[PDB]
Order: C-alpha cells, then structure tokens, then sequence
C-alpha cells in the first residue's frame, strides 16, 4: 500500500469523526488540537503551538483566534516583552480538556483493534521516526 | 508513544509542506488528494471520492468545486438522473497529475528513510489494519 496515504487517511478519517463528536462541544475543524496544547502548555506562543501541531503560523494563528472567540483559551501579553502573547486555556477550556483527552484514548483504542503490544511497540518506533523525517523536511521545504 | 498524535502529525506536516510545494500548480490545501483520485478513477462520483478520500460529502463538493474552477475536472450529469454527477479530468488535470504522483512518491521516500524493506512491510500492514479501524469507526459515526 502507499505508506503515506494510508496516514492521510487515518488522519482524515479521524478528523471527519471528531468533527461529529465534538460538535456539541465547539471543537470541530481541529480546534480540539490546540486547545489540548494549550492545556498541556500553559503559557505557551502561537508560534511554538504551530510548531507543535505541524501547521503554518496564519493558520494557527486563525485556530488561536476561533478558541479565544469560543471562550476556550486567553491570551496575555508579556509585561517585559510586549511582543510576546502567552496563551492560557480559560476555565472552560481546563473543564473539557478531560473529555478531550479520554476521547482521544478512546480513538486510539478503535484504531488499534487487532494490534498486540509488541506489534504497537514496533509501531511506535517507526512512527516517531517518520516524524522526525518529514518534520524535517518542512523546516527544510519552509 | 500517542500512535495518533505521531499520525496526525506526520499528516499536518506533509499537507502543510504540500500547501508550499504544490503553490503554483493551485493544488494547495488538500486539492492535489481530490484531482489524484479523479485520475485514477476516471468517472467517479462526488459521494464516492468523499468516501476514498475519508471527507464529509460537503467538504468533498467544496474542493471538487475549486478544482472545477481552477479547470482542473469537469463533471457530466447522469442521463438516468441529472443529480448524478460523474468527475473526470480535463487537459489540465491531466497533465499535472504525473507531477503530484511523482512529487507524493518522493515524500515517501523522504519520510521512510531509514527503515528497512521488512520494516516497510509490516508497517503498511498496520496501517492498513488501523485504516479499516477507523474507517468503519467513522462509517458508524456516520450512519446515526
């Protein structure tokens, strides 16, 4: 099979889900993405969230605005720096981070019917390493 | 290791290098996946290629719908029933094509270096398996 397409459309399949899941909670269209690092990153820039997520600054810097509009995140300029806006996930935002994370375990265990844990070890493995491959090549190709 | 989380990153990472790359060939932001089915299944209809593609049908008429006015695809009504729509290539379409299938095989090579022909194998293998996980898992969602 094509490696990565398959990837694509495990990704696409997922976000095609989540988009009917977490419509009761705002979340869709990866909104969810961010705000899980904005949890697991108090204080964190729209730069390094981009980074994190693997998409261009406008683009992150659209989801940004859509998660403050929405009442999920915050943003605080810094009193040294003005230049740098430190993002914070809002009460609500820390109130569904919880649903965010079970669901996102709970996909992880639907995708990986069937798998043993030594096979998702290996798994694993190659995984990140294709990360770390096609990470750098856009840090190259930008 | 979140095995999704590597997923969608290894994903966003590729579309987002596609979305500098593919610029001057307006195929940007996903719309090479939609002409790089059409190619290959010369005919087939919009509620199909959402399938393929794992998109909701509206979604999948958006990005159909830019690839008809950029003039890359041009869909003819059934006979039988109008609202039936058959997409195909146009010249266009056509020639650009061999240059997104070469361009997605060399982002397999650049993201496969290092690892093994074996290796390769069984990873196709578990992807293919968490691919029809999901698959029928968004199949479900779907259906409600």
């Amino acid at each position: 099979t094509d490696i990565l397409r398959e990837i694509g459309m495990i990704a696409r399949a997922l976000d095609s889900i989540s988009n009917i899941e977490f419509k009761e909670l705002s979340l869709t269209r990866g909104q969810y993405l961010y705000l899980v690092r904005v949890c697991e990153n108090p204080g964190i820039i729209q730069e390094k969230i981009a980074e994190l997520i693997k998409v261009d600054r406008t683009t992150a810097a659209r989801a940004i605005k859509r998660l403050e509009e929405q009442g999920f995140i915050y943003r605080q300029e810094d009193a040294s720096n003005k230049k740098i806006k430190r993002i914070y996930a809002t009460e609500k935002g820390k109130n569904v981070y919880p649903i965010i994370v079970r669901e996102n375990q709970h996909s992880n265990q639907v995708a990986l019917q069937g798998l043993s844990e030594v096979e998702i070890s290996q798994l694993a493995d190659y995984l990140v390493r294709m990360r770390k491959n096609v990470s750098e090549d856009w840090e190259f190709v930008k």
